């Protein structure tokens, strides 16, 4: 597609001056290659990534991709939850000295889904505001836990500066059929979560997340409407 | 047992008792949920409310006749209607409340009101001791979502005992009785990681079944299993 | 029975001049009580015992048996294999400062069994008998492991001087209609297992088992075919 750069196996896509979305594939019975997004933020002197591709090897290409277009270092990494599509590719980061950061209970599920811990726990204040000292110098990024939805320990970020809110898999497009959710996630509180990440950035525009196109705020209300059904 | 109002009391140990108070639920009728109260040296730990402010407060005067030592602190398991229904008692008798962050985060939600301190847990479960601050015996765990995405457990240094609230049920039970708010696929491993956390403790406490032992946590766990 | 002394809950039946079996029940609610049996021993002046009753309580009930009728201390337990009708009193006997014993794999298995672990592990030779290292002092009692089973951990117990061999619930009832084999059972291997019991002790007459009243040999041969009609 038009404004999409292939880079070996995986799509990068330019959202704003400083704002890529990352894609990588990974190949699942019945359904063939199912897609997941990331993002990557120049900030400065340095990037800063959410999310790792699916495995290490694709996320050492996000990396190899960010060093022939971007050419700044990668400082640090946030990861929005303890599923393989947000966290498969740790190990490569971790061995490329990037900082991991990760919401406190993604850390302690992780070693459970068979992945690798980040470096370091994010804990959130009881509004749902991450405790700054547990992220520093996240510069542009804001981190917010919602709420239970997706999964219990599903995070979102938003990109001061830009238009654009990361709702991770917790938001679903305008378009979705179903929300996709499993077992781990909390279809009580699903809805009153997605609408916290509508409110807690109430401008973001560019709704992006994981498994769709970027969308907008109908992205949002779309979901909680969804969830509102399986409660 | 022993009986102030309309709640029982049963000491579990020479500083540990059980508190039970009952609730009619639609269908079900006369729900009992259990908390405990810990006699830490000078001061009183209470573990959970009751349902209601009028119980909790009837809690509260039970231990001022039957202890007679002042209440340091609350903590409370999750943001449920038995766990959580009487923090304004609490609040108005000038009790330290703590839940887990998360708990406060949903409480307003579920209709509840927040404890006055957040507790926040290392990845390895165990809490944050700067959270938990002059906790005494009381060992906090968060095992990971389970019966609800906040649960957290607590065991009793010092003594047999360790409460699992809500996420453990009697080795009797047919079913773990888990609504929406579960997190079927982690309960399993979450009933397991409170075993581990506290693998010597012999009495099983939990929130809608008597004491047990750990065939409770065990039976949870193969129960939990069936529902991945 | 005729001769059967009661304790409680517990009823002891004299084998032999320094042997009793004590046998405890669960209340399996519908079912009625099942019964569990186990052994005592009287070693000069000593008493072993083997296999603690299903609960704590029953299991100091058979301490206080053995304190008003034997009047001599106990020196050690050996239990037979991870579940609840062989080691469900393990902190009765640890209460009462008795050194504990059980084939390594059985406390292995115990934790994740609700059962607390003997003190002390038992390995055995590739032959089956337990390495005498492992077993220190254990008196006229000849520790095998014969092969997996009723479960992976289960060993069995010859008992020198006297006609006895203690099967646990590895040998079943010579009436039995079926093995009652759960999904920790070895079904390919619990034929010859049964057989290797009884060519370790190939002079037992005497064959103590965990769900029946002592049996003769028959037991054995009994069992092993019930066994071979599950390979
Ligand atoms: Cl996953
Ligand atoms: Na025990
Ligand atoms: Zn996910
Ligand atoms: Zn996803
Ligand atoms: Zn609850
Ligand atoms: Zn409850
Ligand atoms: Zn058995
Ligand atoms: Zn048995």
């Amino acid at each position: 597609e038009t404004g999409d750069q292939r880079f070996g196996d995986l799509v990068f896509r330019q959202l704003a001056p400083n704002v890529w979305q990352h894609t990588s594939y990974l190949d699942m019975p019945g359904f063939g290659a199912v897609a997941s997004n990331g993002l990557i933020v120049r900030d400065g002197g340095r990037v800063l990534v959410v999310d790792t591709a699916w495995t290490d090897d694709q996320t050492a290409q996000i990396l190899n991709w960010i060093k022939q277009e971007i050419n700044l270092p990668v400082a640090l990494a946030v990861v929005t939850h303890a599923h393989q599509d947000k966290m498969g590719g740790m190990d490569a980061l971790h061995a490329a000295g990037i900082a991991t950061y990760a919401n406190a209970l993604s850390n302690q599920l992780a070693p459970q889904e068979g992945m690798v811990a980040a470096q370091h726990s994010l804990t959130f204040a009881a509004n749902g505001w991450v405790e700054p000292a547990t992220a520093p110098n996240f510069g542009p990024l804001k981190v917010f836990y919602p709420g239970p939805g997706h999964t219990s320990d599903n995070i979102t970020v938003g990109i001061d500066g830009t238009d654009i809110a990361f709702g991770g898999c917790l938001i679903r497009d305008s378009k979705a059929k179903s929300l996709a959710q499993l077992g781990d996630a909390d279809t009580e509180h699903y809805a009153a979560s997605a609408r916290a990440f509508g409110a807690a950035f109430p401008k973001a525009s560019m709704i992006v997340m994981s498994h769709s196109a970027p969308d907008s705020r109908a992205a949002i209300t779309h979901t909680a409407r969804m969830a509102d059904k399986l409660r």
